[PDB]
């Protein structure tokens, strides 16, 4: 019942969101984006078996716009050392990006059980944050 320390938990899963063009921000409002998070740390359950990779995004107001989960268990002998990619898609669709100016988003990810908890929370591995900006008028075409 104490506050876990960074030295008590393993490393956190890297966060990197890029489009099909594998470019950086600002991104195009009419352009789909993909969130690619790397392991780096041995993520597993109590028994030592992979659980899942959580990845959600928060708007500028601090409201979660996106959310996803990957089944690390699928990785054979991975031990929580596999890359996790999610087809988020366009920012206006996935990140209900309803703005006419350069906005600043924030993505996060962690190896926490996908199941629901009574009230308290738990962190099996560190957490990484990745901020990205989007442009409402950058590129319309593909």
């Amino acid at each position: 019942m104490t506050p876990i320390d960074e030295s008590q938990l393993p490393v956190g899963p890297q966060v990197s969101v890029t489009d099909s063009a594998q470019h950086t921000g600002p991104f195009a409002a009419s352009s789909p984006l993909t969130i690619t998070v790397k392991p780096g740390a041995p993520c597993v359950r109590a028994d030592g078996y992979q659980e899942s990779m959580v990845t959600r995004v928060l708007d500028d107001k601090g409201h979660q716009v996106w959310t996803g989960t990957f089944d690390e268990s699928k990785l054979i002998g991975g031990t929580g050392l596999g890359t996790a990619t999610f087809h988020v898609g366009s920012p206006a669709a996935a990140f209900n990006f309803h703005g006419s100016e350069r906005t600043t988003y924030r993505t996060l990810s962690y190896c926490a059980y996908p199941h629901y908890v009574n009230g308290t929370r738990e962190r099996l591995s560190q957490v990484s944050v990745k901020t990205f900006m989007v442009d409402p008028a950058l590129n319309l075409e593909h």
